[PDB]
């Protein structure tokens, strides 16, 4: 059906060098993200790109860009390694001062329900952040959700 769209994010796949990588991985996403899950593959190579290679401010954007396609385009699951993963590269890398905007964000798009353990697992690795900021008066507003999440886990 869409043989255009996925060959040039496989087109767009290699390149080695950042240089215009990402204005080709553009052309897949903006020829109408309709399904959006290689509008999706499209924007999770970009952010892989963004983050590693110096530009965090260029990332954010990209970044809720992604956070769009999980209500639709793609499933909870593939989504939840997705953001997951992209974490773990940032969380090794970059400090708490590059960590934490995408820790927030991230639950902004995560005005969800039936996620449990999606919004959970995020939710209680932001209370862990705010230890080390010295931050504890939204701390506590963290931990009454965490808390009334269960009311495990409850330890």
């Amino acid at each position: 059906v869409d043989l255009e769209n996925q060959y040039y994010n496989s087109k767009a796949l290699k390149e080695d060098d950042p240089k215009a990588a990402l204005s080709s991985f553009q052309k897949v996403l903006e020829l109408e993200g309709e399904k959006g899950e290689w509008g999706f593959k499209a924007l999770k190579q970009m952010i892989k790109i963004n983050f590693k290679l110096t530009n965090f401010p260029e990332m954010m954007n990209r970044y809720k860009q992604l956070l769009t396609y999980i209500r639709s385009a793609v499933t909870r699951n593939y989504s939840e390694k997705s953001i997951n993963s992209i974490l773990d590269y940032i969380s090794t890398s970059k400090q708490m001062d590059l960590l934490q905007e995408f820790y927030e964000t991230t639950l902004e798009a995560l005005k969800d329900a039936k996620n449990d353990r999606l919004w959970f697992k995020t939710n209680t690795k932001l209370g862990k952040l705010y230890l080390e900021r010295e931050e504890y008066g939204k701390l506590q507003k963290i931990l009454r959700q965490l808390h009334q999440s269960c009311q495990t886990q409850l330890l």
